[PDB]
């Protein structure tokens, strides 16, 4: 039993966040492959030390839950695969194809961790209570954690994507924004019709400032990008119906795409009566947002992780706005990691 | 000398915030002078030993300043001139006229401390610089300061109003929130012609959600309102105008007063080419807003002043959105005070 010994040594070293560049640069070509082993073997086993460690520091009521357990114990697991590669020659296509399988078993021993956690916030506010206190240092403890797990996926798809024998692993240098809303607008769409038989059509402007006629595009991951539209369009479309049931008229759901000098913003924009604002923080907890998902915190933490963020306002009696912020530059996009 | 004597003593009550209910009671009738004087000449010292209490808490490099001395002088002097009323009886026509005038008195005598809190901002920069912690201590102070503040002339303006001899002193029953919106905008017009020779056109939506035909009303202070909405207008259009210098069509400002369940939001929106995110939170600081005005930071502290708030979203590139947000209903518009 070394696990104790791993995490504190490992714990002792910050991660380094990567920018846009540098996945390019590590995707660039199959002959980085070593380079990117090299990296990973070292990396992994600080970013997995680090937030194991905050695990070990949460306080016994929460530790010693079966949930927290468990999680704990899926991370000693690969924290532990991942050792087994640091005394190996990256010179053998062998170790190599042995990483990567050892990549994909890690990446899916962990495919349940959100329900996993969603179902510790529940124990906790039936055992404990839900007092503003408790809701505080869960959010703070989850959006660390589930953060610190989209870095960790975003190395391991990387790797196992590009190192399998236009776009690099998950990121699309080249990524049409409209394209993506109208994907996950389709995709709310088919969930809407099946649901309630109705569904709002959408509404997509593009705003470029610097090239008024040009398409805009971004160096981004297209699937985080599609995860936040789809998680925005689903609440969009069901406050939409929803409020309009004894109406004839459905609003469309409005979507402004605009490319500044520094930011890439999308705006989606609702009329489905409104959120009071007293009740708008709640849709971020994950504490209140627990019944016996959540997908608007994670999504937010999906901006984030390259430096953009999420925000919503509403205007009750009316409607909702929410905006993606993300950096328009691939030299400004970096990963924002947990602070350790 | 017993200054710090009544600072210590009066410290040690909690400020009673009070609702518009109770502001409509108290300005019902001139029978309530009695009333109002007797509950003044204590709620005032208290408010006033509060806030001086945290003044004399700051550190020394601050504390001994010419312009924190300078304020701490007029509070020292204001709470003295209330103590007189002290021992006084109500029944005395002539003590409840002589309390009259020594809040006037007061509240005339503190009429520049907002340019001079300014002044002490920039010096604080010159003189030690403009770090975060700094930063975030300033404004800190700074919003308790200016709210407190904004409390008490509430408190005095509703006396001297109300007992000199439709509408409630500052606070109209029925005030119409669009006419207040149309007047703001005319100032803040009549200012733009003169400096850009041309000006946006206004647009004002009105969304009644519970009576959609009726024109949206609330009980609220109008000057308060107008204030914010003014300060909004100013930027909004030096924004539009300045954006549009090569271009021949200008946008016009629009405008949308919502009314809720428990939210009147306002939202104003221009196409003055927007803020990136990360340039946003130095719009609300009093450090980097501080050049050798506070329009915006001490906008929201009246929106936040009756439960309320005011925030921006911008998209770079395009335009800036800002929504004031209010209670609806009286029984919810309560005072909020600095919590000490
Ligand atoms: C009534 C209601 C409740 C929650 C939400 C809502 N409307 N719109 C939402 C949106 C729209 C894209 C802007 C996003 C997230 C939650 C809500
Ligand atoms: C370019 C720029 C800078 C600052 C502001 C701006 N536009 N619009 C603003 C507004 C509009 C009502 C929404 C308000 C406050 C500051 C700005
Ligand atoms: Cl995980
Ligand atoms: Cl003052």
């Amino acid at each position: 039993g070394s696990a104790p010994k791993y995490i504190e040594h490992f714990s002792k070293f910050s991660p380094s966040p990567l920018s846009m560049k540098q996945f390019l640069d590590f995707g660039s070509s199959n002959a980085c492959e070593k380079t990117s082993f090299t990296f990973l073997r070292q990396e992994l086993p600080v970013r997995l030390a680090n937030i194991m460690k905050e695990i070990n520091l949460l306080p016994d009521r929460v530790l010693s839950t079966p949930s927290v357990q468990l999680v704990q114990s899926w991370y000693v697991q690969s924290l532990l695969d991942i050792m087994e590669f640091l005394d190996k020659d990256p010179e053998d296509h062998r170790t190599l194809s042995q990483f990567t399988d050892a990549l994909v078993t890690i990446r899916n021993r962990h495919n349940d961790v959100v329900p996993t956690m969603a179902q510790g916030v529940l124990e906790y506010k039936d055992t404990y209570g839900d007092d503003p206190v408790s809701n505080q240092n869960i959010q703070y403890f989850l959006d660390r954690f589930y953060l610190s797990r989209i870095s960790i996926r975003m190395l391991i798809n990387q790797h196992t994507l590009i190192f399998d024998g236009k776009h690099i692993g998950s990121i699309d240098p080249n990524c049409n924004v409209s394209e993506v809303v109208k994907d996950a607008y389709d995709m709310a769409k088919l969930l809407c019709d099946k649901y309630y038989m109705a569904s709002p059509d959408l509404e997509i402007q593009e705003i470029n400032a610097a090239n008024s006629k040009q398409p805009i595009h971004m160096v981004y991951v297209p699937s985080h990008l599609y995860h936040m539209l789809f998680e925005l369009f689903k609440n969009a479309m069901r406050a939409t119906v929803e409020s309009h049931e004894s109406s004839l008229i459905l609003p469309p759901i409005k979507v402004m795409v605009a490319l500044g000098e520094e930011d890439l913003s999308i705006k989606m924009s609702d009329r489905g009566g409104g959120v009071p604002l007293r009740k708008i923080e709640r849709l971020f907890s994950y504490m209140y947002s627990t019944a016996p998902g959540y997908g608007l915190p994670i999504s937010r933490l999906y901006a984030k992780y390259f430096q953009g963020d999420l925000q919503l306002f509403s205007m009750e009696g009316f409607g909702t706005d929410a905006v993606i912020y993300l950096k328009a530059l691939s030299t400004d996009s970096v990963e924002r990691l947990p602070v350790y």
